């Protein structure tokens, strides 16, 4: 027969991936890795997601039902309940791939077992479902690795009512990729809001805000060079968001005030330059002939058209216990101008989408119990492409943050809990913890130290900025280049930078400003002191879970945002969950061979089921094991004394067998080579007949 998974025929690794292609290929979707989840989204219906499923999947352990609930959690997410404490999920996969399907499991999961009665639970637990497909129309944008792609983190988290089911959830973004709308690759597109809004909104519409059925005629639209995408036909595709507008609860009358904003920006868009030589010798200026765009950008604004680009354009300061007159001026080149143009530009909306979701929950989230709080991660995936950059490392940076997350969590915290049960557990080969991935780019002489310190430097261009890292590495190990790895792939700007996968080489255009970040406290005010519902709104009540000091460039505010991440992840008790694509086409039957192998490989999974278990030839577990030999062994019935460290030696020690010639971990059983089962069957033999 040979049924699951942990049976084959020839446990090797080629016969471990036709049998996963085989499980895949035969609606066996769940897949388990010692005690891990591996699924994957089908993005469509499957006779396989009922009430009768879900109320099966509660109450039961691992090795008595399919793939699905994997008692890990029944037994963690009861190890709490002993204390009645809150848990937390991570997901991680390709970007857009159902981390909105993934989530549904979870939630899926948590009902029922949460709950029930109530009228006003199941019917509002519809318009919660839609909330996913709600978002993704909003803040996502289309990738080369998926067209769903979200634009935004999100730490989801769960809480309950008396009765059983959710009240409620909070949302929480991090950085915001804010690069795409001035610069980006070929073929590829910039947010959705852009063009999907243009295709769709009456022409009547489009004039009051001051437009033409023209991209080009902007500045937007036009920094990138596309206009009209082959794949895309937003004239139709228009009619699925409206119907996804005012279903919700976001009447006209909200969306045009949410238009009053980019409106503004439309108008504040328009404001390019002539490269003004205007300074006799100094510094080029920036001289603004057509003031009707930058009249247009204040017009919405309602402030002085001069002030403003008086007060911002140019810095100023004075200072005495007051608080200064501003006034002073500093024309500054085309390149810092821009950066300010933009540095604001990007800002205002972030804070906004993030406090228009938390608005989008006024008709939704609860306020009358407040308790517990579970947890569920979601953020950019790792993406690849046959050329990066630097808006590729801040995204593969994550990863490396991410995979010290579970060697901190499967291999540091979950081993120390091994010993504190007092159950056989001996430190097997440990490959490096990579704390020196961690320690290169945070403490002195790392990497982003060594970064951003030089975004400070605006003198250090690019070229003196390569200079400043090859020699504070390619000595320190786990890090390459053309210098040092004689590679003719690698060019004499770029490096090598190896992380726990596979290789990948950068670029250099545009790193500074683009990295720099940078913020300063004359851009913000502006719109603060502004007259305006909105304009001051966007900037909702001072210090939402982030006061501590204000004046200080962004570039250390960015580093808090990741070391908020880190931190508040490290004392907790988290639950794993990765998926894998079936195939680029949305294809349900057919698999890619090279394509899932590699995310099969640079994930490492395979590496975890030769170190989270051990590591050798033919593998079987302990709970699976047990529940198959159990009228086989002596004092291992149900009156069991608990203790498996105790137990395991007990099935041994009355057979006689040497102690080294077997190797007991937590969990999985580790018996080398074949022959030695054989061993065990003629032991048994020859001792009772």
């Amino acid at each position: 027969g040979v049924p699951d998974f942990v049976l084959l025929n020839q446990i090797t690794e080629n016969a471990f991936i036709e049998n996963l292609t085989m499980r895949h290929k035969s609606d066996n979707i769940y897949t388990y890795i010692g005690d891990v989840v591996i699924s994957t989204n089908p993005f469509k219906n499957l006779n396989i997601y009922k009430e009768s499923d879900i109320k099966a999947y509660n109450g039961r352990y691992k090795y008595e039902m399919p793939p699905h609930m994997y008692a890990l959690a029944n037994d963690a997410y009861r190890s709490m309940r002993q204390s009645q404490e809150n848990q937390c999920v991570i997901i991680s996969g390709e970007s857009g791939a159902g981390k909105t399907e993934a989530s549904k499991k979870i939630m899926q999961f948590l009902t029922f077992v949460s709950s029930n009665q109530s009228p006003n639970g199941e019917r509002i637990s519809k318009m919660l479902l839609d909330s996913n497909p709600l978002l993704e129309a909003f803040g996502n944008a289309k990738t080369l690795r998926n067209d769903n792609s979200s634009r935004f983190g999100k730490y989801m988290e769960m809480q309950f009512n008396a009765v059983g089911s959710p009240i409620g959830g909070k949302i929480t973004n991090y950085l915001l990729e804010k690069s795409r709308v001035v610069g980006r690759t070929q073929g590829e597109r910039s947010f959705h809001i852009f063009y999907q809004m243009l295709k769709g909104l009456s022409q009547s519409k489009l004039d009051e805000l001051g437009l033409t059925p023209n991209a080009p005629a902007y500045e937007y639209l036009k920094k990138s060079g596309c206009f009209d995408v082959s794949t895309i036909d937003d004239s139709g595709e228009f009619k699925i968001i409206v119907k996804a507008m005012e279903t919700l609860g976001l009447k006209e009358s909200d969306q045009n005030s949410i238009w009053r904003i980019l409106a503004a920006i439309l108008h504040i868009g328009n404001i390019t330059f002539a490269e003004a030589a205007e300074q006799r010798t100094g510094t080029t200026t920036v001289k603004v002939s057509d003031t009707k765009s930058l009249a247009a950008a204040a017009s919405c604004l309602k402030t002085d058209q001069q002030s403003l680009s008086i007060a911002l354009c140019y810095r100023s300061i004075s200072t005495g216990v007051g608080k200064r007159c501003e006034v002073i001026s500093v024309p500054m080149d085309c390149n810092q101008a821009a950066y300010s143009r933009d540095a604001l530009a990007k800002a205002l909306y972030e804070r906004l989408f993030n406090w228009l979701v938390s608005k989008i929950n006024t008709i939704i989230n609860c306020t009358t119990e407040k308790g517990p709080v579970i947890g569920i991660l979601d953020i950019y995936g790792f993406e690849v492409f046959q050329n990066n950059s630097f808006e590729q490392l801040n995204i593969n940076f994550c990863n490396e943050k991410l995979q010290q997350l579970f060697i901190e969590l499967t291999l540091k915290s979950e081993q120390e809990e091994y010993v504190r049960e007092g159950i056989e557990w001996k430190n097997i080969e440990y490959f490096n913890n990579k704390p020196i991935c961690e320690l290169i780019e945070k403490k002195p002489i790392g990497l982003i130290s060594l970064l951003d310190e030089a975004c400070l430097i605006a003198k250090s261009t690019d070229q003196t900025f390569l200079d400043s890292i090859c020699k504070q590495f390619e000595k320190n190990p786990h890090l390459q280049s053309y210098v040092v790895s004689k590679d003719r792939s690698i060019g004499d700007t770029c490096f090598r930078l190896k992380h726990y996968a596979g290789d990948v080489t950068y670029d250099v255009r545009g790193f500074l400003d683009k990295n720099k970040d940078t913020l300063f406290g004359d851009l913000i005010s502006s719109m603060q002191s502004s007259s305006d519902p909105l304009v001051q709104g966007l900037f909702p009540p001072t210090r939402p879970e982030d006061s501590k000091k204000r004046p200080e460039t962004a570039g250390s505010q960015f580093r808090n945002a990741m070391n908020a991440l880190i931190t508040t992840l490290l004392a907790c008790s988290p639950h794993y969950v990765r998926c894998i694509k079936s195939n680029d086409n949305k294809q349900a039957g057919v698999i890619d061979e090279d394509r899932v192998r590699h995310q099969v490989r640079y994930l490492g999974l395979l590496e975890n089921v030769r170190v989270r278990r051990a590591g050798f030839a033919g593998r079987i577990e302990y709970t699976r094991f047990y529940n198959r030999y159990k009228m086989l062994c002596k004092k291992t019935w149900p009156s069991f004394n608990g203790t498996a460290k105790q137990a395991t030696e007990l099935i041994l020690q009355q057979h006689n067998i040497d102690k080294e010639e077997i190797r007991m971990g937590k969990t999985k059983v580790f018996i080398r080579n074949p022959t030695t089962l054989f061993y065990f069957e003629e032991k048994r033999e020859l001792e009772m007949p």
